[PDB]
């Protein structure tokens, strides 16, 4: 019995230092923001915006002369100048209050060098796989953390090398810092403690930073997670669109004990006002068949495969 | 312009005596096949015989030789009577040309067009004829012929398999598939010689269907292809949506998303959990009703 | 090729047309109007089944009711008037209506 | 025997002028064009939009200092520079050619202003009656233009001006320069020619400046139009909603000539006598609820046309 | 909620010997009236006695069988509709249902209450002659969990605002009311908010008699509501004035292919400043194209559509008390 996984989004707002940066990132190229460019303008113009953006909403740190001047030194502003962060460390807290182990993935590696110093100043235990990280490395890592009996708590990793088949259910919560722009890349990171092993509850926290363009992001990728999914449970159709020993049966069948019963005509042949009743009904049929078939799916249209496997006769 | 969306209608037609005489010798002569008997692999081949001889049986009993009266033969009102849907179909034609319509008359055997033709000759319709035949048989003069403006013929007889070859038909109005093709793109490809840009008028799609016979069980299996195959072509379409990557006008509503107002304790932190949970439950419930 | 409907005012003049229909082998119905609600649905629904056998629908002025539907005819004989000019405009209203 | 009038809407376009004095208004108050600012705001701030726009889809001359710098001569720029001028210049010439007059209406006087300059430019003989007109002037105005072989051609009014019941027979042709908010209005202006008196085929000419604001302004006024028929076909339903002596004895006369017949007892008892097993009761509910749909679907569907009692009902003879 | 839609049926009921006679004699007794002979005052009275006959002989005085009065099945086979009530009671206490039996005269309701008697039918009663507190008791006593009570009588008139009775699921109209809005408040007594069974409503109609024509004389005037309904909504709609949004509409079309025009606009743009009498043919061809259009779009907008704003209907309750 695999339980399956809450996921909850965790809607956060931002610093005033994440509010100028956030206002410098739109100042800086305000002329492509009010998107008065041309249309033979490469996405890049668009997409560096994008990117900075998306910094801003993990952590302003990761700006070149953001933190606050030499020496940088690791303080609470670290976590106050972050709207996640603030979230993150009473979560941090709380997790460690009731047990848990949690795996916190992320699609930066440089916001994970900025965990890296938060979880020095909270006196966590951890191991880190960047997807720069090799591979008896990142060997040793899954180990540690697996271990009976782990010295460590919280689990750093990159949405990369979260998808390779590995198996963390040891731990039973994951924290996704930002999301990926491929929604099955988030998936990937889920289902390393929500597989086969995993005895607790899985609990899967997505940080969004509502309002901003980590909102919308999140809007994308559910779409194409909802479009990921008619394609697999429509893909079947295909095969479907390509008849069995039942279905001839059936068809040669269908009318054939009416038919060795008729001693003369059948059933019309048995006026132009009789072509005014034939018309007329089977329009009737008609809509009635269409309406039946139009409006069904592929659970019903679908062939199993065992029913090409003709056995007996259920009503000779 | 505007083009009236198609009104296809399933004619169900019931079977002459002579008909009720050959459908019955098609099943006995062949009964073992019927009750089941076949067996593995042998039996499927020999189920696909007997459907293809019901379906002659349901068109016409002519088209089974030693049926028509011995040589010589000559067409008259036997021609009509003896076959179901040749009766409906000569006071369908009645009508349809007293109300100032002319039909394409679509079938799947040209043997069944044979009959079709000393019909009209019978009758005194004026015709056409396209069998898929390339030797010698130019199919553009027949469509000039039956389009011209002013024209004498009234009646259009094709295969199902020459109807699509990009050719245009659309001075008809009425198309009638005096029987169905098993791949229902095939009938539809036929509707579409008198459905498309340059009818002015409402198309009608008249499709015989005998009755409690082997074509019925035959239309719902092509009502099960037919709409499977949208399946198919939703999926496909939502395939592309799932490949597609950002456009510019995609980037920029992504960076615009409150760029706007930017520029303008633990039961608490607790809330968060139920105000995002409340969202993140609403937010899937606007994507699980949309499908295909 | 066209199908009627006759009002009359008098139950017993119809009766002398249901004895003409018979003569001359026309196909008919009868509302009296003092027959049954049923009765009188399945003699409106026999003549507007679509390839009716019947020719030709014996009626009073005042008998079918509001509404009834027989678009099916498209010519109406008023054998006699009523007195108010609303009942045999309301018989004429049986085939001049919506569908005909 | 009196024709049904021709009303057809002509959809215009803009000047290359109107289109700068367009963009213009629309542009010092943008923001209430695109929606934006307090829900609370009066209604002043929109309709001055529309008068503007108005205005503008009328003639350009209507706002100050448009009109070609000083000195100002009146030519072929009073024509071409409002699209509605073009068209009329041209539809007045073949209305004349032809042998027929026109009445023109507006709802600005300014505009009637403008038109007097027009039709001075090309020589046109016209009257004009303003609704800032006394009365016995206008009076005289019907006579001029209602006079056996009169001079004038052109008829200026404004769509209220002259009152109800003014008889314009002498024209056959009515020009809408621009429309009204109420229906009634403009259709009492076609009704000045279209009355009893006229012989010829009255039409009506609406200029409608096409993907602007008085095709979206044409669109509601259309509905109001509609609404009204409505209401007033409808008018007999609420007298309607007592009973007529017919009524009430059609109630005690009903199937009493089967009851005068019946000796034993009725329908549903004397078939079955007091005594209904579970077969007799499923057929009673069977043909009840048969007789209850065919019941309801021939009334619910029906119209005012068909309940409505005539008069002459109570006229029981 | 869900709430299911009231399913409405008429039973036409026949008439015992004993009501034919009566109604024989009514008619005779005033058969001058009857033929056509002025005063509705004369008619009014006989529909009244009509009406009777098709509820129960036994409210003419002198037509139940001589003292002693007996209460035996001669109340009920006496009368069309008790010998259907009687049966179809039965099946609807075999089915697990309740029902609430309205009916216009309250002397009906007395031969009910000696019927329910007969029978054992545990009941109630709401006569409009009932105290509050009375009401209450018989309201309470009905609706309590695992109640001991199937038949609740009430006048139609009873003039309770917001009873509350949808632990039944069966309304009987045992005859009907002049005024179909009144029948309709009977039927939201079970079917209203709170109702979660299906709710059937079998109104009884003495057929080929006088309730079967005014059965027909109601669904008129049903409709004829329905009709000034809806020429209140397009009397409102009508002098209804612009809104800030109806007015933004109107000012916003075609605004953006303004600000995209650069040069002139439509006509002016399509052959500029001087038009030729091809040029004026082509306006005025497409002018008459587009109003025969436009027209057809609002020509098909009749009553029985529009745009509603409050959901009141004809077939539905008033909300009025109907307390006579």
């Amino acid at each position: 019995s695999l339980l399956p996984k809450k996921e909850i989004n965790v809607y956060i707002g931002m610093s005033e230092m994440q509010v100028k940066w956030y206002q410098k990132i739109l100042e800086k190229d305000i002329d492509a923001v009010n998107g008065a460019g041309g249309k033979r303008e490469s996405k890049t113009r668009l997409l560096n915006i994008v990117m900075q953006l998306r910094k801003c909403c993990n952590h302003p740190y990761l700006f070149e002369g953001a933190e606050p001047g030499p020496p940088y030194t690791t303080d609470e502003h670290l976590i106050y100048n972050a709207g996640k962060m603030v979230v993150l460390d009473k979560l941090l807290k709380r997790i460690q209050k009731q047990g848990s182990r949690v795996l916190i993935f992320s699609q930066m590696s440089r916001l994970l060098d900025i965990l890296e110093d938060y979880c020095v100043f909270r006196g966590y235990k951890y191991c880190r796989i960047d997807g720069s990280t090799a591979h008896e490395d990142r060997i040793a890592a899954i180990d540690e953390y697996n271990k009976p009996g782990s010295d460590k708590f919280i689990f750093l990793l990159t949405t990369r090398a979260g998808g390779l088949g590995i198996n963390l259910t040891t731990a039973d919560i994951v924290i996704l810092y930002d999301s990926d722009w491929n929604p099955q890349a988030d998936l990937q990171a889920m289902d390393r403690a929500h597989r086969i092993g995993q005895t607790k509850q899985v609990v899967v926290y997505r940080f969004v930073t509502d309002n901003a363009i980590e909102e919308k992001v999140l809007e994308r990728a559910a779409q194409k997670l909802r479009l990921d999914q008619l394609v697999i449970q429509q893909g079947r159709a295909q095969v479907a669109a390509k008849a069995n020993k039942d279905e001839l049966l059936s068809m040669i069948q269908h009318g054939a004990e009416k038919v060795f019963q008729t001693k003369g005509a059948f059933g019309t042949m048995a006026d132009d006002d009789d072509i005014d009743a034939i018309l007329q009904a089977g329009e009737t049929r008609t809509k009635e068949l269409n309406a039946r078939y139009e409006k069904l799916g592929i659970d019903d249209l679908q062939k199993f495969t065992s029913e090409s496997a003709y056995e007996w006769n259920g009503e000779d």
